[PDB]
C-alpha cells in the first residue's frame, strides 16, 4: 500500500473549506486503498509550526507528502527537502514562489478574485467605497485573491478604502470589520476573501445594524455555505482533495499527468 501524508494549513473543521478537502482526500484514498495521514498545526499562518511538521513528514517515509503551503516564500525553507528524501510533492490550494510541486491542484484564485472584482465594480457604479477583509497577506491564496479583485475592479481599484488582514481568525474579521466601517462611513461593500473573513465581516455587519447600508461579497468555502451576503464565488474543495491523492497515483505510476489541475469555482449572486 501507498503511504501518503496530507498537511492542509489547518485542520479547523468549523472550516467548511479544510473539512470538505479532507473528506474527498479520504474518500480518494479509500477507493484505491492507499494509507492516508493528516498533520497540520493549529493556525493557517503558524508556517514555522507548518514546517516542522513537514519536516516530521519527511522522516516517516511517505511516498507523497500532499501540502497546502501556509507561505508563499517560507514553507520552502522545509519543503525543499522533500524531493530529496525521495518523497512525491503535491501541493494542493496554496502554491509557493518555488516551483518544487511535481503537480500543483487549486482554484484559479487570480480568475476568482477577477469575478467578485467585476461583481463589487457594479455595486459601486454610482457610488460607495470599499473595504477588504484579507486572511494571511502571505499566502499565495490571498495574494491571488487581492490581485484578481483589484483588476476585476479596473479604474476603480481606488475605491478600496482600505484591506485588513485577519489571518484567517473569525474575531480578527470582526474586529478588522468594526474598525473599517468606524473609520470610512462611505464603505457600502464589504468583501471577504475566505470564509474566517466573510463570516466575520457578515456578524459584525449585522451587530452594527447595517444590512440594509453596507452589502457583502465573498470568496467562500463551497456549495454548502446563507444571505445578506450578495454574490459569492464557491470553490470545490472536496475536488481539490480527491484529485491531489488520485493524481499522486500516476506520479507513483511514473504516468503522464499535467504539472497543473484547475479545480475550477463559481459564482453566485443574490437578484
Amino acid at each position: 500500500q501507498y503511504y501518503m501524508i496530507c498537511i492542509p494549513k489547518v485542520l479547523d473543521d468549523s472550516s467548511d473549506f479544510w473539512s470538505v478537502l479532507v473528506e474527498g482526500a479520504q474518500m480518494a484514498a479509500k477507493e484505491y486503498e492507499i494509507k492516508l495521514e493528516f498533520m497540520a498545526p493549529e493556525k493557517e499562518e503558524d508556517y514555522l509550526v507548518q514546517n516542522e511538521l513537514i519536516e516530521e513528514a519527511i522522516k516517516r517515509k511517505p511516498d507523497v507528502i500532499l501540502l497546502a503551503a501556509a507561505d508563499y516564500e517560507k514553507t520552502y525553507d522545509a519543503a525543499k527537502e522533500i524531493k530529496d528524501a525521495g518523497i512525491k510533492l503535491i501541493v494542493i490550494d496554496s502554491g509557493m514562489k518555488q516551483d518544487i510541486a511535481d503537480i500543483t491542484v487549486a482554484t484559479d484564485n487570480i480568475q476568482a478574485g477577477i469575478r467578485i472584482g467585476a461583481v463589487t465594480k457594479n455595486l459601486v457604479r454610482k457610488s460607495g467605497k470599499i473595504g477588504v477583509i484579507s486572511f494571511v497577506k502571505n499566502s499565495k491564496t490571498a495574494m491571488d485573491r487581492e490581485e484578481g479583485l483589484k483588476i476585476g475592479l479596473s479604474d476603480d481599484s481606488n475605491k478600496i478604502e482600505a484591506i485588513y488582514y485577519c489571518d484567517s481568525n473569525y474575531d480578527k474579521a470582526y474586529d478588522g470589520t468594526v474598525e473599517l466601517l468606524t473609520k470610512y462611513p462611505d464603505i457600502s461593500v464589504m468583501v471577504g476573501l475566505n470564509q474566517y473573513s466573510a463570516t466575520g465581516a457578515a456578524r459584525a455587519i449585522k451587530d452594527m445594524s447595517l444590512e440594509a447600508k453596507v452589502k457583502l461579497v465573498c470568496i467562500d468555502s463551497s456549495m454548502e455555505q446563507e444571505g445578506i451576503f450578495e454574490a459569492m464565488v464557491v470553490q470545490k474543495p472536496f475536488n481539490i482533495g480527491y484529485l491531489g491523492v488520485e493524481k499522486a497515483l500516476k506520479l507513483l505510476k511514473k504516468e503522464y499527468v499535467p504539472k497543473q489541475l484547475d479545480s475550477g469555482c463559481a459564482l453566485i449572486t443574490k437578484d
